[PDB]
């Protein structure tokens, strides 16, 4: 049940000016593409406030990828849903080397040990079986939020994301024809999508939804893992062939604008990008 929203004063939507009229802000399956202009976050905040939401953050930071903790959790803090209460869930193969972030008020984070694997694609591929904590997210978090560690906040990433299931757009393919995305293209893999099939191309580095959608999206890509590696074939992108087979069949309800996973050092600042709010950090892959 939702009480009432206060009385609010801002400005009067307007039906005959769109908010952006350089981007596509809906999808063909009317779920909001979302990017700086087309919300008002106080109606946000306030929605979502109303309703005790709590988010979890799912990163993983295995082998020398721990590096990658301090700025990404100290940046979380200043721009990652501020206001609200938060649930980091770091997993690591190496709990004595998480650094100790200092946290606002409602949020909080805890450790969760698992195995290193060799290969930097078993350890990218392995997150989707590691996330599908099945029974402790259902009754910690409302949402889950699921993000690579190599990046750094800058600017808001709140609670406009929030929807039963969203993928972001890769910040290289948003202006790319379907042939040009680089799904996995092999018939013999699960997540294989044909040339005449694609919405987008999603970034495997930030996606999320309720507890229940994401554990859904996880379970089904880690069991088509599964099945490709029985069938000897790893797909082109690994986990990332496999969320956008997902997405494919399995719309999202938002789509997060490249606003949400830029590269600045690889692709700039277009001015179609009003703000930059996470963003990869330089490393020697
Ligand atoms: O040795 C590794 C390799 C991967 N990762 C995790 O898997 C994510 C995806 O890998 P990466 O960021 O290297 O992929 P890229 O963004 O460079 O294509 C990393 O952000 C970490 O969260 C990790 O922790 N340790
Ligand atoms: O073509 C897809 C690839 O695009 C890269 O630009 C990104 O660094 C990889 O992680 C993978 O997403
Ligand atoms: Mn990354």
């Amino acid at each position: 049940f939702m009480v009432s929203l206060p009385r609010m004063v801002y400005p009067q939507p307007k039906v005959l000016t769109p908010c952006r009229k350089d981007v596509l802000v809906v999808t063909p399956w009317l779920a909001p593409i979302v990017w700086e202009g087309t919300f008002n976050i106080d109606i946000l905040n306030e929605q979502f406030r109303l309703q005790n939401t709590t988010i979890g953050l799912t990163v993983f930071a295995i082998k020398k990828y721990v590096a990658f903790l301090k700025l990404f959790l100290e940046t979380a803090e200043k721009h990652f849903m501020v206001g609200h209460r938060v649930h980091y869930y770091v997993f690591t193969d190496q709990p004595a080397a998480v650094p100790r972030v200092t946290l606002g008020t409602g949020r909080q984070l805890s450790v969760l040990e698992v195995r290193a694997y060799k290969r930097w694609q078993d350890v990218s591929m392995r997150r989707m079986e590691m996330i599908s904590c099945e029974r402790r997210f259902l009754s910690e978090v409302d949402y889950l939020v699921c993000v690579d560690v190599d990046m750094e906040f800058r600017d808001h990433v709140g609670v406009e994301i929030l929807t039963p299931l969203f993928g972001t757009l890769h910040p290289s393919f948003y202006g790319s024809s379907r042939e040009a995305f680089t799904y996995e293209r092999r018939p013999q893999s699960q997540a294989y999508i044909p040339k005449d099939e694609g919405d987008f191309y999603y970034m495997g580095g930030f996606f999320g939804g309720s507890v229940q959608e994401v554990q859904r999206l996880t379970r089904a890509c880690h069991q088509a893992m599964m099945v490709d590696q029985a069938n000897g074939i790893e797909a082109v992108w690994h986990d990332e062939s496999h969320l956008n087979k997902y997405l494919l069949r399995h719309k999202p309800t938002k789509v997060l604008s490249p606003e949400y996973l830029w590269d600045q050092q690889l692709l700039g600042w277009p001015a179609v990008l009003r703000k930059l709010r996470f963003t990869a950090v330089p490393k020697n892959h």
